[PDB]
DNA sequence: GACG
DNA sequence: GACG
């Protein structure tokens, strides 16, 4: 049964940031990547790596942080805190939010969120962010689920589960693009597509309300 | 220096129901941001994105069917996009358009190809039917065609193939064609950066494409 | 042309 | 582990 109903367009997510969970980080890249579900409901071996539904919307942005990158942030994601600067790239702001409303507010509804290790990374750290603007969360009204929960749950039902691992476990190719965020967020809606009824279900099953998220960290 | 460094280009490409005689409407916005900065052999490479660029790509159920050429080409149909839930070019695009255009230094230019005969003109009438002041008023663009030429067939296709001896990939989509134009205009960069500063013009000077 |  |  489905705590929440159908969820009538997911919304795949990556973030970069200025670090990992223990430094309090800062977001430094965004994407989104809307679908319908329509979109979501295989010839050959190894298995073709899908094609993109025809249908989507991407906002893919860059975001100044207000602290520096780690050094391990900066060599894997190829930005920094001082580079963003020098392209005038804009912080974390109601702005930002507003826009996000606008993105969010043009799929069909409720929307879920879903980001490949995103209950302990993206999630949080949205929500820690998100939580110091006066603008509303445009995220409250969302849900949300981790691909690495329903990666398990998918290749069970037919092992590392980061995303490489998997995409390449899946498609016997190497990711491209790796850690930027669209980059990534691609490889990540490649693996969802891997078997698209049978994890669009696992969604609609495990949603929740991207309002129980806590925050990685507190003001 | 009519008026003065544009900080932002802002490539932009649209799919549409049609060509101009059948008074099209916009299916499908890409818009590709990419900083001034971020802009300052043989055959060359075709030349990568930089590292910090912002993208907004949309589909838009348009008010009237698709002709059959345009679905033929950009895989698009009305049909298809009102069943996958598009929404119309409305209000709420007037907003998120701006929004994101809010997150660029200014002044912003709009760089399309053909833009002067095309995306300009229907975007301009696309925009004049919304009650929300026009998000566009106050940008800049240019037609990549006449940047083009001044720098050297000019389609899209013909010019990348001839600057980097090799085949553009996937055709109108927004997008496809939004990132074949950001190498061709990134084959000389100072020179077109110099370019656009020299024949920019305001965008709320451009008349629609029809009433 | 050259744009869909 | 896995996210940067
Ligand atoms: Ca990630
Ligand atoms: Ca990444
Ligand atoms: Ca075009
Ligand atoms: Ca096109």
């Amino acid at each position: 049964t489905l705590p929440h109903g159908h969820m009538q367009t997911l919304i795949f997510l990556n973030l970069e940031a200025t670090g990992l969970p223990s430094s309090r980080p800062e977001v430094t890249e965004l994407c989104l990547l809307a679908v319908h579900r329509r979109a979501l409901e295989s010839q050959g071996h190894p298995p073709p790596v899908p094609r993109p539904p025809r249908v989507v919307d991407k906002l893919s942005l860059c975001i100044a942080p207000g602290k520096a990158c780690s050094p391990g942030a900066s060599e894997i994601t190829g930005l920094s805190k001082a580079e963003l600067e020098v392209q005038g790239r804009q912080r974390f702001d109601d702005n930002l939010a507003i826009l996000l409303r606008a993105f969010l507010q043009r799929q069909p509804q409720p929307c879920c969120l879903v980001a490949h290790n995103g209950d302990r990374y993206d999630f949080p750290l949205l929500q820690t962010e998100l939580a110091r603007l006066s603008t509303p969360s445009p995220l409250d009204g969302t849900f949300c689920v981790d691909s690495i929960a329903a990666l398990k749950a998918l290749e069970q039902a037919s092992k590392s589960y980061s995303l490489g691992s998997i995409y390449t476990r899946l498609y016997w190719q190497a990711p491209t693009d790796s850690h930027t965020a669209e980059g990534d967020v691609l490889t990540l809606l490649s693996i969802c597509q891997w078997k698209p009824q049978a994890l669009l279900q696992w969604v609609d099953e495990h949603a929740r309300p991207f309002s129980t998220v806590k925050p990685m960290y507190g003001t």
